[PDB]
């Protein structure tokens, strides 16, 4: 099958660093440089062979022609109001960027409010980020260009749509909050630095300050609220309450789910913001969570953590407010984790569940926490909401791997509570009825039962002959839950796939104590989640070693990327999105820092210990068996990927193509595919959504050999 070559890359054999001792080559450390002539060309050549080898299959036009045939189906979010007015997101189907819509009434002819598909020609300039002023009469907006998390934001008068000449420039990682008085909006700035910013840069994100910016001004002018000159690690968003009496700055250092609270008075300040606020300490230390709910007054209502891994809500009375004080509004469940909580309609709360990784709703009363309703659901995920203390209705979006799911409104005002379908969309072409979910519970390792979700066609025999594609993540507290993926449906159907989503540790799915099992020295734990998940499918019968494909991106792109150094002898191909890779310098890059929460930092011994024993790119060794080569692998970045820098995969395929390419027993090919105008992938048009996902399943179905079922 392999009929090309691989690119000639220089090694540099005398980048050698000590690590505490251990002396650690790094031959292609110039693949650092993103703008070098030298890394531009190992793109280039890489690229030269990958293209030819994904496109020589008639296999990849067939499921192109099927995804963009299927996938053409109108998509909505939930209706929200602002001001007297409704807005939502809506795609026809094949639009690069959803387009929002506003009407004066939900029974009003709706208008385009804002499309971002005139901003650009290939669909690359996309929304990240929004909020409108308290009346819903202003509208800011952030933008991002090819993929990048660098933002800009504009402003727009609602009434008219009409563009403001406002705009803030450097923005990452910001909040957007405007202030009641209706007069300026809160966001986060960095400093000024040398070289790009527009997201094909490594240049570490440090200095996070919290600027408030007046309608009508220039950036220049903006006021600084808050800054840390002695933490350039810490980030603080600003939230106002609902009363917009008070502003909470939640500050953040790293990706563990917590965060020092300190809130200003606004009616305290001198003469309005005019400089750095008046902060009161309230949480000063990073031991547990603390989300804003609600106040009624000085009572707060705050979803936290401490002392509660599942999750719990608390009531903290600011002018009594030490712990000992506060009061437990709704406790931690024995084992569900409460997901997300909102407040509507004055009284109301409306708290989300995950039970067994499958999303519950219910409504709370605020004054006793006490349960006053249960929103019907079927087995799946909440993957949008809308509702405001000030709103009397709630909209909420359902999805599952089968359905692309439901948006369902409750009217709040009603004495008897009666939720009702609003919107529902069904994709002609594929019969959900046909296919089954089912979820297990496999045990790992050591023992400890890990769900997987497992979705196929009903009635196959399990002999083992069926191509499977696993998927995982497992850290940083993300709960894996179902979602609606016509891609994945297309491989069940047309390559007689089945499709399995294990919920290794290191995710939420069962709160602090899922996340802490998978998470510094304990990171092996999720890679031993995961080769028990194959293991399962194995010997279960839903597939065999040369029919899996294991597939992750991010965190998850160095999920499998460990597995196939680790055991190359149970996949058969693996595909890395965007991957971490290498573990010794990943905090040296844009916002890498922030990770050690989750892996540890190799500027530590204790920690460097943990890390090379598992780190990708320190650890490509030829298998000992003569029979047994690494799976073919494919890894997907872009020159915009700036969440996790393309130098990780850089570095990785070409040590990859090195150490086992060179080798006469590996047949399989190791390829790596850098796209333009892309980052890490949200804000993704959808032309390139639809190519991403074309590439992967013709890789699969070209090294596998798997026929197209028409
Ligand atoms: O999406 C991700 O996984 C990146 C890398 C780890 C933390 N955030």
């Amino acid at each position: 099958m392999l009929s090309f070559q691989y690119p000639d890359v220089y090694r540099d054999e005398t980048a050698i660093q000590d690590y505490h001792g251990h002396k650690v080559c790094d031959p292609y450390a110039w693949l650092e440089d993103p703008d070098s002539e030298q890394t531009k060309a190992f793109v280039e050549a890489q690229n030269k062979i990958t293209v030819p080898f994904l496109e020589q299959c008639p296999i990849r036009g067939l499921y192109k022609e099927r995804m963009t045939e299927l996938y053409d189906y109108p998509k909505y979010s939930c209706h929200f109001k602002k001001g007297k007015r409704y807005f939502y997101f809506y795609n026809t189907g094949l639009q690069n960027q959803r387009v929002l819509y506003v009407q004066d009434s939900l029974e009003g002819e709706a208008r385009v409010f804002l499309d971002p598909n005139i901003l650009s020609d290939d669909g690359t300039v996309a929304l990240r980020g929004y909020a409108f002023s308290e009346d819903g009469e202003y509208f800011a907006y952030g933008l991002s260009a090819s993929g990048s998390d660098w933002v800009t934001i504009k402003f727009m008068k609602v009434d008219g749509a009409k563009e403001l000449p406002d705009v803030l420039e450097r923005v990452k990682f910001s909040c957007m909050a405007w202030t009641h008085d209706g007069k300026g909006m809160f966001y986060n700035a960095y400093p000024q630095q040398d070289g790009k910013s527009d997201g094909t840069e490594t240049s570490t994100n440090l200095h996070q300050k919290l600027y408030y910016h007046v309608l009508g001004t220039d950036q220049s002018e903006d006021i600084l609220c808050a800054e840390f000159p002695d933490e350039p690690k810490w980030m603080g968003g600003a939230e106002l309450s609902d009363d917009g009496r008070y502003v909470l700055l939640s500050i953040r250092e790293g990706c563990d789910p917590v965060n020092r609270l300190w809130y200003c008075d606004l009616q305290q300040e001198s003469n309005g913001i005019t400089g750095i606020l008046k902060w009161v300490k309230l949480i000063d230390n990073f031991e547990g969570e603390y989300d804003y709910v609600t106040n009624e007054g000085t009572v707060f209502t705050f979803k936290t953590n401490r002392h509660s891994p599942n999750y719990r809500l608390i009531n903290i009375d600011f002018t009594d407010p030490e712990e000992s004080k506060w009061k437990v509004l709704v406790p931690e469940h024995e084992k569900d984790v409460l997901e997300w909580v909102a407040c509507v309609r004055s009284n109301f709360l409306v708290l989300c569940y995950l039970h067994d990784v499958k999303n519950t709703l219910q409504l709370h009363d605020l004054a006793t926490g006490a349960l006053l309703k249960i929103f019907p659901l079927e087995v799946g995920s909440v993957v949008g909401y809308s509702g405001q203390k000030k709103d009397t209705e709630i909209f909420y979006q359902f999805t599952s791997f089968l359905s692309p799911g439901i948006i369902y409104h409750c009217d709040l005002t009603k004495e008897e509570l009666e939720p009702r379908v609003f919107r529902e969309v069904t994709v002609k072409g594929i019969d959900a009825s046909d296919y089954q979910t089912v979820q297990i519970f496999y045990p790992s390792k050591d023992g400890t039962k890990i769900p997987m979700f497992i979705v196929h066609k009903k009635g196959i025999k399990l002999d083992g002959s069926h191509p499977a594609f696993l998927y995982g993540y497992g850290g940083f507290n993300i709960s894996i839950t179902p979602n609606y993926s016509v891609s994945r449906l297309i491989f069940v159907r047309h390559m007689g796939g089945v499709l399995a989503v294990a919920n290794i540790r290191g995710g939420g799915e069962y709160g602090e104590t899922w996340h802490k099992g998978g998470i510094l020295a304990n990171k092996q734990n999720c890679f031993d989640d995961f080769q028990c998940a194959a293991e399962y499918l194995i010997k279960e019968g839903y597939t065999s070693p040369k029919r899996l494909t294991i597939n992750g991106g991010s965190n998850g792109g160095l999920l499998v990327a460990t597995c196939a150094n680790q055991r190359p002898d149970l996949f058969g191909c693996v595909i890395a999105q965007v991957g971490v890779m290498d573990m010794l310098k990943f905090h040296k890059y844009t916002i890498g820092h922030a990770w050690t929460t989750d892996y540890g930092c190799s500027d530590s011994k204790q920690h460097f210990e943990w890390l090379i024993k598992y780190s990708p790119l320190h650890n490509v060794k030829l298998p000992e068996a003569d029979d047994i080569q690494y799976p073919s692998m494919l890894l997907l970045t872009a020159d915009h990927a700036d969440r996790v820098v393309p130098l990780h995969s850089l570095k990785f395929i070409a040590t990859l193509q090195y150490i086992v390419g060179r080798s006469r027993k590996q047949n399989n090919p190791l390829l790596i595919h850098v796209d333009t105008k892309a980052g890490h992938g949200a804000g993704k048009p959808t032309a390139k959504v639809i190519e991403e996902v074309s590439d992967m399943f013709a890789f699969i179905a070209r090294c596998l050999n798997i026929d197209w079922i028409p």
